[PDB]
């Protein structure tokens, strides 16, 4: 398993710890074995604006439906991002 | 679509924003795929290395021919903006379910 | 050719310049190494099974992969003082690159 956001969006760290443990609560819908970040980059830009954006990719579900929404509602309200400039990829050592 | 750039040249955010910007249009301009529905993004690593050296270096990773029109436009740009030598520039064209969240 | 250490161990830049360097050696080792990228990317808040203790991942692309594993382990076990336990190694074999 692993979650990455990458966001504009910048976040103390107490704060990205518990989204980032919210995250892989819901990634119930399949652990110790995770690997979660919160990977801050200031410029970067989607819809050739730099305004707060988020990029998640999950990779690992079949159930995405359930993981997407749960993640989307995390990320609009601990990040104070709109939903459209939310998009959550999932790719499936 | 997405351009990352990747690099150890630390630019001020205004400057940042302008190359990410001319990038977009490259791509849109050379490709002819939908401007705004890009990503780009500017990825400092201070202690990025390429051949066994720190010294200024790109790694421009396009993801999702024409291409060399790209490649060079793209090379000018950052050889122009970022000061760098275009003899260490590496463009990188490399290749599942999505979902905008407006769809909740 | 690539080698990408993502991790929350924090090391000053001079030790993080000689781990790069042992590790371009390494993959050397088991071409030559003017044809290669690494990178430390020090993420704080990255976490594993839960827990943001001390964690390191190891993306190695475009390249017996175990004598590279099991040689990296070592040199990041002695270097970033990290359990063995959270260390892990992915390989990508995923096109082209056009300056010079
Ligand atoms: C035998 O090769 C393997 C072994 C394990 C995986 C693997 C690894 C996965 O995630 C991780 C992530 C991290 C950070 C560590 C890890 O194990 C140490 C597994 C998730 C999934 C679904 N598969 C993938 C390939
Ligand atoms: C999936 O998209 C990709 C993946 C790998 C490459 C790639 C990567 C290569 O590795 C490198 C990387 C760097 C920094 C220098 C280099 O010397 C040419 C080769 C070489 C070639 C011919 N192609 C190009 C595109």
């Amino acid at each position: 398993p692993c979650c990455e956001v990458i966001t504009n969006v910048n976040l103390p760290d107490d704060n990205v710890q518990s989204t980032l443990s919210q995250i892989e609560n819901a990634i119930d819908v399949m652990l110790g074995y995770i690997m979660s970040n919160y990977d801050y980059q200031k410029n970067l830009r989607f819809g050739g604006s730099n305004e707060a954006y988020c990029f998640v990719r999950i990779t690992s579900i079949n159930n995405n439906s359930a993981l997407a929404d749960q993640i989307t509602k995390l990320l609009v309200s601990n990040l104070n991002v709109k939903s459209r400039r939310i998009y959550v990829e999932f790719r499936d050592a």
